[PDB]
RNA sequence: GACCCACUCGGCACCUUGGAGUAUGGUCGCAAGGCUGAAACUUAAAGGAAUUG
């Protein structure tokens, strides 16, 4: 149910409920000094994902059949 | 008893002599506002569009 929730770890008490994926989401990375998260689904469109609030900022478009993996370059934000 | 003709009485009946428009800078509601999906995201699938590609 195309989604991605981040709980914390302290506390793991529903930091942020998020969507708009329009298929499930399978694959999520998180930046190295945690500010961005990178979520990817199966409709071609992986997204970067502002923190503080959740605030998309690019909802990019390639590999045109379905994402597979995404992953982190750790570091730099790449 | 029936039929005809005249008369007569009573019947169901018959025939002939403020609104209309228009106009509204007011008061109130309202089609108002654009390819959807689709936004903080220029982003998918599926569609309507116009398509002699």
């Amino acid at each position: 149910d195309n989604t991605v929730k981040v709980f914390f770890l302290d506390s793991m008490k529903f930091y942020l409920s998020l969507y708009g994926h329009k298929l499930p989401v399978l694959s999520i990375d998180i930046s190295f000094d945690s500010k961005m998260i990178i979520t990817s689904s199966a409709d071609k469109n992986i997204k970067i994902w502002g923190l503080d609030f959740g605030d998309c900022h690019k909802s990019l478009f390639a590999h045109q059949d379905s994402i597979m993996n995404v992953k982190f370059l750790p570091q730099s934000h790449n």
